[PDB]
């Protein structure tokens, strides 16, 4: 039994779906894969600012947004909200210590409640190194920026193709593909491993 999460580290909806995630990477005998989208593959100004979500994000969910983000990073002329740096790095992540899901929460942390730049590199290496990659994950995750990370986001767009996808979150359990009922889970991360936990008992 496999849960495929269709993800981009720069959509909300996503962050308002971490603690899903987290809790599905807790279900012994379930196997999660990511598989990044590439939704923004956009400088922040008038056009990337108009954020609504973001507040009724956290309504739902409970997520946490901070001040560096909403008074720094979407105030930022200069800064890029750009997909593919912070997808390679979990794939980066992913290759080198199977840290992939734990390297998405904390790209998610570091933009939504640090007001980092996960566009850049350096604060791409910056995280990894502090989840304990510093040897070998600048390497890799320059490798994984190239051709790896093209193959992915092709491979993610025609998983979402073929189920009729719209978006991010997409959650889908393979057994044979069913696509799962995202929105009644956010801000119920018991109700959801409970669902899975569930799942893997009929
Ligand atoms: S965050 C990017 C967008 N996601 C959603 O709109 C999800 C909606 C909520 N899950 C909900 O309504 O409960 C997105 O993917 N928009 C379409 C696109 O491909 O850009």
């Amino acid at each position: 039994l496999t849960l495929h999460y269709l993800y981009d580290p720069l959509c909300g909806w996503c962050y308002g779906a971490s603690p899903l995630l987290a809790a599905a990477c807790e279900v012994t005998g379930l196997d999660v894969r990511l598989h990044g989208g590439g939704m923004m593959t956009q400088p922040v100004g008038a056009g990337l600012r108009h954020m609504p979500h973001d507040l009724r994000i956290a309504q739902l969910t409970g997520q946490p947004f901070g001040k560096d983000y909403f008074d720094g990073l979407l105030r930022d002329t200069s800064a890029v909200f750009d997909s593919a740096p912070p997808t390679a790095a979990v794939l980066a992540a992913e290759a080198l210590d199977g840290l992939g899901a734990a390297m998405l929460a904390r790209i998610q942390r570091a933009h939504y409640v640090e007001g980092r730049r996960i566009a850049e590199r350096p604060v791409l290496l910056e995280l990894g190194a502090e989840l304990g990659l510093g040897e070998g994950f600048a390497e890799a995750f320059d490798a994984c920026s190239g051709e790896p990370l093209r193959a992915h986001f092709a491979d993610s767009r025609r998983l979402m193709n073929r189920l009729g996808a719209a978006g991010f979150p997409t959650f889908a359990l393979e057994r044979r593909l069913q696509v799962l009922d995202t929105g009644r889970y956010l801000g119920q991360p018991d109700d959801w491993r409970a669902f899975l936990e569930t799942q893997l008992r009929l």
